[PDB]
């Protein structure tokens, strides 16, 4: 693709059965998805948020279809408002910023 | 540019004398620096984190230099911790996500 920012990045992708979207955010190191039911091992982590502490849970080696390309990345599951992709699965993507 | 994101996109910008860095960032749809010295006729604008509220102020058609490109942007200056070059100026240097 090639995504111009006239209007938020947003792109859907597929984590496991699941669809959604969510922006393709280079603001972002992590990225952070709805309260969503993944199946393995997942360690708990705290994320912040206009008061602050938020309690996702981390799944680690999750796959991600981004709009059509496939990527191994470590997604964040809990109370995010907005569904993100942050660098971490940009970098796997090959996402780039240009101009 | 070509820039490309195994680590956040840092780039250096000036504005009015000053230079400075801060992120590209299509996350956001607000350019925020912070507490500089602007000239002219400001509205105070509220945005949020982590706790939440901040009275940062609106300056409104002040040019920014990005990495080479010159733009014309409504930046809002005050207590950010880090500088961000939302869509609005993203846009006009004629930035784009791809992949």
């Amino acid at each position: 693709p090639q995504i111009t920012l006239w209007q938020r990045p947003l792109v859907t992708i597929r984590i496991g059965g699941q669809l959604k979207e969510a922006l393709l955010d280079t603001g972002a190191d992590d990225t952070v998805l709805e309260e969503m039911n993944l199946p393995g091992k997942w360690k708990p982590k705290m994320i912040g948020g206009i008061g602050g502490f938020i309690k996702v849970r981390q799944y680690d080696q999750i796959p991600v279809e981004i709009a059509g390309h496939k990527a191994i990345g470590t997604v964040l599951v809990g109370p995010t408002p907005v569904n993100i992709i942050g660098r971490n699965l940009l970098t796997q993507i090959g996402a780039t910023l240009n101009f």
